[PDB]
């Protein structure tokens, strides 16, 4: 039967699902490793021991337990990426969307989720790969793992938390993708690992980590890097972040086996309510538990892997959306509301500014003021406003990615660079917020062919194009059968991605990037002395 | 009889001069200080002595001893500043055109000519105050005073050689002009002292130093402020060079005594030919013997009397041309002649950026480099040499004239602010070097009147409304009867002086002399902890 699937795990019962006038099979909820419960909190994941009779893939599974946004209860523009299932420790599986007839060795596209490490859930609507796989005939697989402290807490040195294994699960997950996906009809060696956000970031981490490389084609990173400056922290603080996070939760903390002993405790929830409380600074896109540059799953500094060209040399299709910082000083700069055009008094910008730079001295917090104002205009609220959303954006997506871009394209196959700046004409925030952290994935996963969505001629136009460039991308690592230029270090190309006619352009916000990637940290090098 | 007229100090016998189609009498050469020969040499100026019979004023006066430009032998736009009379160190005289009738008692402006204090002349053709004196009925008087080490020689504690001496000498014009101006047709109490460069250096110069200010009524302030960073010199710099220019000239160092007294033995072209010798860097824009902070002339940091008001409470009119820089690049950056179209490369823009900048760490001058590149065509040769055109001028001119129009504006009792963007249709010169640093200096003076020089009538035009604006404003404070708005710290309001239609514009290189006034200097101040 075209739902009956034989891995080497056990059988899999999947599900017919419609789309778009036609159908395709989906085999959701397939695990990948043993449920991480109990005394395996915070553990590496493990294989997930074969079982016996069908394994019934209909329907979703739980989702790891993370903190829900309830900022704005009722709102769908935030509640459509709360989780959608009963939240539990036993959320490591995967779902495969599958084209109908099953194909006999096409395409894998493999989806990370990323909200900050800290959330995501593969049952989100947004993240359906059924258009995708029906569409463009690619096996979708989109993966799940631990999120928050339970996939990242870090005490170094333990084997019994040794951060990263959120990683790990990744990991776990692609490779069981690599050893099974040939039974769906998908190519093992054709295998393109896509993630948004967090999950650009891991994706990039997966690039570099030896260990990863094998598992997977190419990549496609969306608005993240592993280089984000809120994407790791070193071993040292995320040790730190681990005790006070006992200390939260009244632990001994004479030693981690004690720690660690209180933490596999506490219910999933108590982790969750103090997991914010661990930050070392006020700030925004900062999360609490992140990838530790441990040794292990990142042999050195990502830099000198960039640098050194210590990474998976394979082609990449990258970029970033246009507004970056809305999402995140709307939740957490003063003087910024959904309700209002959140105009920003300098003093605000500069509460924001600082709020932004956290690992800023003075004079530091002096030079990023000086660089995004318009002297000649400076109590402008619009203009701090969108000057402060550039702040958030260039500092943490687009230049730390434009760094990474540039470091890998001296060694890699193949780099495409895209921009992102399309307002999805139904989207329900705030105008000020513009091209919204997270809004490319809805056109990239093909939810603008769903009429009773609402999208406009164009933009179902300009998912479709979308999902073919990625589509396309992963088949046969080139976007292009309107040439999508190379990137290359020398012109630095890129292009727009919008519904009107894409052209190309070159070197995605140099100046900027130049301050946050060269002066700024030369400049926090220096003052110190 | 009309050009004979009896001052406190003896008779003077003027001339007629022809001047539009009419005349004016001219008093040139009268002696306002015992020659500074001998051992009088690097000392204080000495009232003259009163004489008997007529002074024969009938011819310009000797020019003092000083670096003459050879740079470009015949280029008239380089001759036309050299001294155009035998030099001589009994060159302490100045010069009165006065209207035909002489006035009963009408405003007079004193020129204080500025070449980086070492070189100057009052002769100059330029600097030529009939058109002024006769379209405007003012009483011109322009003084000379003792440039290069003649002047500003400075082993402070002695008495000998106490420094800025040159300073002395127009004060003593000053005085003398206070004194005797009213025999003349002059108002002594109507006194506007106006000058270019570092004559707009020392006219800030005298409305700062206590001993200064009862001397003269408001002030005009071209191209120049006390507080430009080639203007002045601690003591300690000013003693330093001293010691160096007598290692030049090899003189017993072992005392002040004995090192004054060796340099009285040297001819005057002697220190002249080893004066660039003793600058403490490679550098342009900065000249050897200028006024130091000695507390005296200047009680304090020329930065403390700003900020606490310790000046004079008078009107000014003070501003900038459009490309300060030029002039300077030309003769002493790398990649910059006077034949072709000087297009620099990034290579010779970071020689030019250091020669600009000498007191930076590498961190200052890699902001400067940030914050005039184009990072987005960084090795446009136009971009680059236009620039560093800007970066030498703000650096130099605009922006520490900005920070003394906004310190001054808050004490002061109105100030008005001209940007003069205009080529005179007819200048030498290449255009790549723009409007030019002392090139607003002839339509002041109404050169443009003289049909024989070629200007256009528009530049006619021009020169009459300039000069009827400094007239105006010697005589009443304001230079309105289109209005020039009076420059307030709120508002920041300026005006274009150019053929065109005047626009008012508001904050004059705000963006770059934040980063000259308020960055850099904490940035240079914080990076050496
Ligand atoms: C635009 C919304 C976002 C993005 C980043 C983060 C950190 C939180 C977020 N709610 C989120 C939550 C879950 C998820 O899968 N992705 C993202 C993307
Ligand atoms: C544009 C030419 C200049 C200006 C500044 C300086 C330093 C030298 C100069 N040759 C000079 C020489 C003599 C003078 O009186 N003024 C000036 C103004």
């Amino acid at each position: 039967s075209e739902l009956l699937v034989n891995t080497k795990s056990g059988k899999v019962m999947g599900t017919r699902v419609p789309v778009l006038s036609s159908h395709i099979s989906a085999f959701l909820g397939i695990p990948f490793a043993e449920p991480p419960v109990g005394n395996m909190r915070f553990r590496r994941p493990e294989p997930k021991k074969p079982w016996s009779g069908v394994w019934n893939a209909s329907t979703y599974p739980n989702n790891c337990q993370q903190y829900v946004d309830e900022q704005f209860p009722g709102f769908s523009g935030s509640e459509m990426w709360n989780p959608n299932r009963e939240m539990s420790e036993d959320c490591l599986y995967l779902n495969i969307w599958v084209p109908s007839p099953r194909p006999k060795s096409t395409t894998v596209m493999v989806w990370i989720y990323g909200g900050g490490f800290y959330s995501g859930s593969s049952t989100l609507d947004v993240y359906n790969g059924k258009y995708l796989a029906y569409t463009e005939e690619v096996v979708l697989v989109s993966l799940s793992y631990r999120v928050g402290a339970f996939g990242f807490l870090a005490l170094h040195g333990s084997q019994e938390a040794p951060g990263n294994v959120g990683l790990l699960d990744q990991r776990m997950a692609l490779q069981w993708v690599h050893d099974n996906i040939q039974f769906f009809g998908g190519d093992p060696k054709t295998v393109t690992i896509f993630g948004e956000s967090a999950g650009g970031a891991s994706v990039g981490m997966h690039i570099l980590s030896p260990g990863s490389r094998d598992l997977f084609r190419r990549a496609i990173l969306q608005s993240g890097s592993p280089n984000c400056p809120w994407a790791s922290v070193s071993v040292a603080e995320g040790r730190r972040r681990a005790v006070e996070l006992g200390r939260n939760l009244n632990c001994n903390l004479n030693s981690d086996e004690e720690l660690i002993h209180c933490l596999r405790e506490k219910k999933p929830q108590e982790l969750i309510d103090v997991e914010w409380n661990v930050l070392p600074f006020d700030s925004i896109f900062r999360f609490s538990f992140v990838p530790v540059i441990d040794g292990e799953f990142f042999p050195t500094s990502l830099e000198s892997m960039l640098n050194s060209g210590n990474f998976k040399k394979t082609q990449i299709l990258l970029g970033v959306n246009k507004d970056e910082g809305s999402f995140f000083l709307l939740y957490g700069a003063p003087g910024f509301s959904k309700d209002s055009e959140s105009k920003i008094s300098r003093e605000d910008f500069m509460s924001g500014v600082k709020l932004s730079v956290p690992h800023a001295n003075d004079l530091g917090l002096d030079a990023v003021t000086l660089q995004y104002t318009d002297w000649m205009d400076d109590n402008n609220g619009i203009k701090n406003r969108d000057g402060l959303d550039d702040i958030v954006g260039d500092h943490n997506v687009i230049c730390p990615l434009m760094h990474f871009v540039n470091k890998y394209t001296k060694f890699g196959n193949g780099t495409y660079l895209y921009f992102f700046n399309h307002r999805a004409s139904n989207l329900v925030w705030p105008e000020w917020m513009g091209v919204i952290h997270g809004y490319e994935i809805e056109f990239v996963f093909g939810l603008p062919l769903v009429k009773e969505l609402n999208y406009t001629a164009e933009e179902e136009a300009l998912s479709r194009r979308i999902m073919h460039y990625w589509a396309t991308f992963a088949k046969t690592g080139n976007p292009n059968e309107s040439k999508w230029p190379l990137f290359t270090t020398k012109e630095q190309k890129f292009i727009d991605l919008n519904t009107e006619p894409m052209k190309v352009h070159q070197r995605l916000r140099v100046q900027m990037c130049v301050f946050w990637n060269q002066f700024l940290p030369k400049l926090l090098n220096a003052t110190a002395c």
